[PDB]
C-alpha cells in the first residue's frame, strides 16, 4: 500500500491538507497559488498499478487529479490526468493511448526556470490527459505501464532516477476541496 505523503505549497493563499489513516487524504484550499498534495510511494515504478477513489474532487477554477511524479537524469515531471476543473491541460500533441477504459491525449512541454523537486530548473513535462473527465466516487485504476510504453513509442523516455509517485491534487489560482483514497 502507500508509503509516502506529499504536501507542498508555494505559501500563496490557504492550503489545509490532512494526512488521514492509510491511503486517505483531504485538502481544502482558498485562493491558492500552486500546491501539490497526495499519497503514493517515495520511489516510483514504471510497472506500478495505482488504484484510487476520489470521494470528492470539486475545484473552483483550475485543479487537476492525476497520477503525478518525477524522474531525475534527466529531470522530467509527468502526469496521467483523470479529472480537471475549469482548464484541461495541453501541450504539444504526440498521439493517444487507450488505458483503463479511457482514451488519453499525449503531450510534451518544456518549463524554463520553473519550480521543481530540485528548485528553479528547466525540465520537461510528459502528459497523458483523458479526453473526458473520469467518474468521481468510483474505484479507478491507472495501469501506468500502458502510459510509459505509449510515451516510449513517441521518444518520451523517463529519467533513470525515480523520485515520488502519487495520486495528487494540484491547484493553480483556485479554491476547492478534495478527498481521495489511494492503494
Amino acid at each position: 500500500t502507500t508509503n509516502y505523503w506529499q504536501d507542498w505549497t508555494d505559501g500563496v493563499g490557504t492550503v489545509n491538507a490532512s494526512n488521514l489513516a492509510g491511503g486517505q487524504y483531504s485538502v481544502s484550499w482558498t485562493n491558492c497559488g500552486n500546491f501539490v498534495v497526495g499519497k503514493g510511494w517515495s520511489t516510483g515504478s514504471p510497472s506500478r498499478v495505482v488504484n484510487y477513489n476520489a470521494g470528492a474532487f470539486s475545484p473552483n477554477g483550475n485543479g487537476y487529479l492525476s497520477l503525478y511524479g518525477w524522474t531525475r537524469s534527466p529531470l522530467i515531471e509527468y502526469y496521467v490526468v483523470d479529472d480537471w476543473g475549469s482548464y484541461r491541460p495541453t501541450g504539444t500533441y504526440m498521439g493517444t493511448v487507450t488505458s483503463d477504459g479511457g482514451t488519453y491525449d499525449i503531450y510534451t512541454a518544456t518549463r524554463v526556470n520553473a519550480p521543481s523537486i530540485d528548485g528553479t530548473q528547466t525540465f520537461t513535462q510528459f502528459w497523458s490527459v483523458r479526453q473526458s473527465k473520469r467518474s468521481i466516487g468510483t474505484n479507478n485504476t491507472i495501469t501506468f505501464a500502458n502510459h510509459v510504453n505509449a510515451w516510449k513509442s513517441h521518444g518520451m523516455n523517463l529519467g533513470s532516477s525515480w523520485a515520488y509517485q502519487i495520486i495528487a491534487t494540484e491547484g493553480y489560482q483556485s479554491s476547492g476541496y478534495a478527498n481521495v483514497t489511494v492503494w
